């Protein structure tokens, strides 16, 4: 009996470092790798201990089909109330009153959040109108539905309500959306409301790229306009990778709301199983932070961050598409200087920056890069830090125009040359010492 | 100013998560103990070891890695990518497939989310399937496709191959499912491949039940026959929650899956998969290909007999009279219980079960599903689960006293059940038993 | 006067007759006039038409635009054709014993298969399941656009098997159920359909296009006892003008919901203008249909077909179902070693048109189908079936003969003896009979 | 023997005013009509004889189903020398050369002719773009996505920029252009740099412009689009049905062009079962006659005709959008008036004048319902030339004056106002000008 009961310890309490070295040698590196890099990746961001805490947790043994107080399986008593919390947590964020929303908070991801809505809402086929980053169908939505995505001005970068207005009358989609793409400026929430209106049109809004900024009131509010709204879980929330559905309930011919049931099923049993139940408590401790005046400045700091980045890049020559950013990112448009995002991209790579390239506008050059604050600002990155950083993504652009001139007409012989250059190893130090200065939540 | 902003970063960062956020905590532990001290024979249901919780609660949820390995939409994926890629080598040694015959994505978020990549990476929307079922539209699959599902012999509860060959060649269906459901016997792989050649269809089988039988051999190998297989990643092989895509690759000219599969999943499906849960895996993987694993399973299904037979001689019907495998259908109508009350009573002893549909010829609700692998897992072997079988008798004979005396009223039912003796005695009984076994990961 | 020479030149042009204005045209469609007259025609779909009807078809009539429906018209000046459509209309229940209160009518359908697909469309939303007979790469416009899971027969005996019918529907769940369709040999049973129908809570529809004729003289089984919704083609049984037209259920069951969907369908959706000429020429048929002659026209082509079946028995054939209740036969060719494809193309170079047909493999290419209604027009008894079963026999033993060597025998068709002399008898015989409208 | 083959002959010779007596009154009662009124419902013409001695022939009793030399049946030689004449004859037609363009000549109908295309080189749900007549109506609405675009609201013209914009944007499977009665000539050269640029297949529905595309009277759709469709009926004075010409042979991927199999096929076996091949016959004699200068000097009078009415409206104090018409139709804005459509076309009827109201966008962006359209081909066939339309023109205003006269007295009803129709002086008074002028025209075809 008791030599059984110790070869399940055994196995059961092994440390990663001995049950798995080989893994755990790549998880050690990739720690190292993200203390000793800068991250610019708009949508990246580092969570809290007590929410890896909650993912790594005996909560992954427990399904839970279904819903709280109406699960497919007996013993969810304790799971209940924590989706339970989650979900409470998830309106308080918001200022929302559970009378006039309820927040489904099961979707596997944001993309998962999305389609469930459509499935919900919509036969298979009918017609959606969403913003678009400038076989051949790619997104889910697009396949399954049809999707007529609408497009930011190409002279002026921001968005023209007025064309949107024409679009959406004549295309007369069931489901209207705004937020969705990075887009560097505030919405106009309550025009887009006016429109959807006249299109008899469902409102919603994919807030996964502002989650932050509006649960602290530091952009336009979707839930003032919108009948939904969907989310990451994960981005300004600094909560687990995920997705959640906010909808309207109650009243507003149609005397109350009909969303609540038709999501739900939608979510499940249609399109999931059983939830992540580690993943749901993660995201209520993240969600009771988001409540805090801690969050407030922690975004307050990041929208600064911006503004000095911004400024920094444009005191240097440089063109941002508007000009600037009312909010945490940065569209830089690289072809003025001669160079393409793709390869810039990759050069930052070599010296420990992570950033992504984007596209941009009247044709689509492959020239744009997509830069925020929000991981770096974590870290406890300041004004005067990002005007630091600004001076690397030029240093960084300085060597790319150099390495193209020299190696004008080579395809392979370029990738190599990159690993033994002097100015590239020069910077990678530079980032690296940089790094270091800054803590790097939970080790 | 700098060194106290850099320790509130680390106040933050660091905080465990019984600070954090208490409320969450404490239900945290509260199920924690439930999962200790209750008897689990839901048949899905099992118990991770830590180094997979170690896996899941860490700083790989930090990086977003849209994309494949090797193809990422964004820079800095090196070390995720040679995780992804262990993951993936592990999961093909696991199944004993070679790489130029077999190619796998572990990025599905979930068995049901696989599926459904399946379906759309191969079929335009609206084309034909074919799978079992468990006796409006409800499933995604029924919705965006056309599914026309076959079923086990209503008398033997046994499938019917000739039916099933019958109904396939008359609705040719693009994709024939096998597997899927809750099925306590073997299947005839072989037999489902002639018929699926026959109507020209793609064979894909749904290993999710079975996937810790096929992968020690303790029961028939559906790679064997199938061109697809998907899994459940956290069921017989005690990883993380979440699903996986088996697919053929090479000269059968060539197979056509692999492409359209990966596009499916992503960008179509989902976002960035989660690395934490990937990581997790590959630990669990590396572990199914050990003795350990394979005498796990055996014990599983010593179990499962032990369970059955202990039933019978106690005058129980089981459908198809027993199981090949590590799982039961109990038919408790000629008790006189349905299994939806029986149910909601073990849960009051703190025993997990789940009511099931099963045939009477119509389908009545007195089926429960129990299963070996959750206290299998927890050093249980044949002679606990005699006593096990005790306990359930004992809460059928509860159930049957207080039907009778209190069944009048479902309110009256539930108060009986909060405040009887027999069933806190029993109860105590249980969790006496359960303390007795190890409970893996007790931090 | 320059008024008067223009008054001539319109006048000149408009009554020119088509000898004059297309002899090339001309020549041809009297080529096909004497084919028609010199050949025996076993094609169970054709018939000949009357004069009255042909006079309809070419009239001014096709000069007026109608679209819409009778006194709910786009247009302006269809006082008169709206009389004719009304009376189209009336007719069509008359004819099929219908009272007004409980049935409509759509003759506007440009064609049988039209008609069916107006039904889905008006019925339907675009992908959702229907159930009908199929004569044993999607084919038809309904298997697009809808999802067709279609029956067949029993393949040894060749009758429907209704049992494997019920579990097939209840399984499949059609919005739709579809009865008649393929040439069947056999009346059917539509009481039985209809419990089928009502126990998977699908729409009853019947294809009475092979049997509008007998259904109309209460010679087989009626399906509008039984069925919520009947198409047909007005110009096989009927012998009307090609088209298709649509019965469906009208008032109480709270009430049916057929009459508004399925004449939209038809306009605006599926169709313009309706062809006024064809139902002017409609409307005359059915007027015929309601009478004894045509009665006794019904009767008769049964007679024959049974006379012709009882003949072909006789002579050692294979039939499938071993006879018929209606019109029609299935003949398997397989016991004498031949495909329908070959007996068909030689069978043709005698003046005799029929069409090879698919058959159950005890699925083979060995079957043709052969119908009485057009010779019995012309007049033919059962003693001219019997000596028509004797041509198609000489013409069966040739095919044999011919099958010896092998595509190579183009060559010895043209120029064989026994395929003259036989040709030769068939135009002798075909003479004897009138030929409606000469 | 003799006395069954005389019964058959009995039945089968009866003439129709014998054998159908209440059909036959109608029928002539039709005749009269036509005779004893004016058309000027710009769809309408009249057939000649020959057309209608092939419509009401022996055609009729041969099925066949399929294609020339590739039929379901036997004994369809004669037929298909036919079906392959009429198709020589519409290639010739319209200038093609075989080569270069084929030609379906089986659809029931134009929108059954438009439908086929569509079903068959596009899946159901895919994308179409085609011009709208200012729930989901039309079969090709239903069964695919269609985006249509509209005229300029205040020009009346078409805005070939806003076009290629919506265009590019919604990147459509198939362009098209004709559809709509547009009193304008199109610019189809531009409309094919549109379908270059979103990479759509360009068709043209031809059906109220066919007079004209044939005898070079107006741009040529076939220098430009890959598609036409067309009503055998209306300016080539042939059968109600419809035609599908698609390009054959040569032209990144595409080598030679994949159109014939898949439209041939969708009309059938998808969509259709037997052709008409009375139909048929009857418009192989209508493209026949298209092919002559007698036909090409029809066309010409007909437009001089339209010029002529437009002439004489303008100089009558009337409203055309556009201010004219480059082919042979004219919209009439009766808003100036305060007149609606809807009941000056009712008020036409009555006295022996069919036209039909008509959307039009009014002199507000909104879309007023106070338009008539009105074409010349009709009662230029019967041999009407300009001075007629400034005669008819006189009948269209006095309509109009009584029009109002009525609205302004017996307006309070519309059971009193359809009385007041039946029993006005003024009406029979322009009723009888109206019958006294047509029967001064020939009508083809009264034997």
């Amino acid at each position: 009996l008791e030599s059984r009961r110790a070869a399940v310890r055994a196995w059961g309490d092994q440390p990663i470092h001995l049950a798995d070295p080989d893994i755990h040698e790549l998880m050690e590196k990739e720690k190292q790798r993200q203390v000793r890099g800068i991250e610019l990746i708009a949508s990246e961001n580092f969570v809290c201990r007590a929410v890896m805490e909650a993912l790594g947790s005996h909560l992954t043994n427990k399904y839970s089909e279904g819903m709280p107080g109406a699960r497919y399986y007996t013993g969810n008593q304790y799971i209940d109330q924590i989706e339970n919390l989650c979900i409470e947590r998830a309106l308080t964020a918001f200022g929302l009153e559970s009378d006039k929303w309820g927040v489904n908070v099961q979707p596997y991801s944001c993309t998962s959040a999305n389609f469930a809505v459509y499935t919900g809402l919509l036969l298979p086929g009918e017609r959606i109108m969403g913003l678009d980053s400038p076989g051949k169908k790619i997104s889910a939505a697009s396949i399954f539905f049809e999707s007529f995505p609408y497009k930011v001005n190409p002279q002026t970068g921001y968005i023209d309500y007025d064309k949107l207005e024409d679009k959406a009358l004549d295309y007369r989609p069931k489901i209207l959306i705004c937020g969705g793409s990075s887009y560097p400026r505030d919405w106009d929430f309550a025009r887009v409301r006016q429109i959807a209106d006249k299109c008899g049109a469902v409102l919603m809004c994919d807030m996964a790229h502002i989650s932050g900024l509006v649960a602290t009131k530091e952009c336009s509010n979707p839930f003032d306009h919108c009948d939904i709204v969907t989310s990451t879980t994960h981005k300004g929330l600094r909560g687990p990778r995920g997705g959640i559905i906010f909808y309207r309930r109650g009243p507003k011919t149609s005397t109350h709301y009909d969303l609540e049931e038709k999501i739900n099923f939608a979510v499940f049993p249609s399109l999931q199983g059983g939830p992540h139940n580690n993943h749901i408590a993660a995201l209520a401790i993240a969600l009771k932070q988001v409540a805090t005046p801690e969050y407030k400045a922690y975004i307050q700091q990041m929208k600064k961050n911006a503004q000095a980045l911004a400024a920094a890049l444009l005191r240097r020559k440089c063109r941002l598409v508007t000009g600037g950013t009312d909010n945490h990112l940065l569209l830089w448009d690289l072809t003025p200087m001669g160079l393409t995002g793709k390869v810039y991209e990759k050069v930052c790579e070599m010296c420990h920056i992570t950033l992504n390239k984007t596209a941009i506008f009247g044709t689509i050059s492959p020239g744009g890069v997509r830069i925020g604050t929000p991981a770096m600002t974590t870290r406890g990155c300041i004004e005067s830090d990002f005007e630091t950083m600004a001076d690397f993504l030029i240093k960084a652009a300085q060597i790319t125009s150099a390495l193209q001139r020299e190696h004008g007409k080579s395809h392979k012989e370029f990738v190599k040359s990159l690993c033994t250059n002097k100015d590239i190893a020069e910077l990678r130090n530079r980032v690296e010492a940089f790094a270091l200065q800054y803590e790097m939540p939970a080790s």
